[PDB]
C-alpha cells in the first residue's frame, strides 16, 4: 500500500522535438500525444546515398521510433516499416546497430543522434 504523488511535469522529449522540427519540418513527422503517460511516434524517410554506379539502386525504409513515457529514463524502440530494397539480414543490421546507440544517449536528447546513424548506416564503402 504506496501512493501519493505531486510537482512539476516536465519533459525534454517534447522540448527537442520543438528544435528538431525546424530542421525536419517536413522530412520527419512527429504525432504528439499531449504527454499523456502514451508514448510518443516519429516517422523519417531515409535511402542510401551511396548506390549510384551499382545496380538495384531502388531501395528506401521507413524509420519508425516510438518514444515511451520513461524517456528519456527509456529508450525508443527502433522499429522499421515497408523494409524495401533492403534484406531481412540488414534490415536486423540497422535495428542492432540503433538499438545501443540510444542507450549511449540516455539522460539527455537522443532522437537526434538515432535519425543521424539512419544515414550513415544506409551508405558504405566503394567497391565494384
Amino acid at each position: 500500500g504506496s501512493s501519493g504523488s505531486s510537482g512539476e511535469e516536465d519533459w525534454v522529449l517534447p522540448s527537442e522535438v520543438e528544435v528538431l522540427e525546424s530542421i525536419y519540418l517536413d522530412e520527419l513527422q512527429v504525432i504528439k500525444g499531449n504527454g499523456r503517460t502514451s508514448p510518443w511516434e516519429i516517422y523519417i524517410t531515409l535511402h542510401p546515398a551511396t548506390a549510384e554506379d551499382q545496380d538495384s539502386q531502388y531501395v528506401c525504409f521507413t524509420l519508425v521510433l516510438q518514444v515511451p513515457a520513461e524517456y528519456p529514463h527509456e529508450v525508443p524502440q527502433i522499429s522499421i516499416r515497408n523494409p524495401r530494397g533492403l534484406s531481412d539480414e540488414q534490415i536486423h543490421t540497422i535495428l542492432q546497430v540503433l538499438g545501443h546507440v540510444a542507450k549511449a544517449g540516455l539522460g539527455t536528447a537522443m532522437l537526434y543522434e538515432l535519425i543521424e546513424k539512419g544515414k550513415e548506416i544506409l551508405s558504405g564503402p566503394s567497391s565494384g
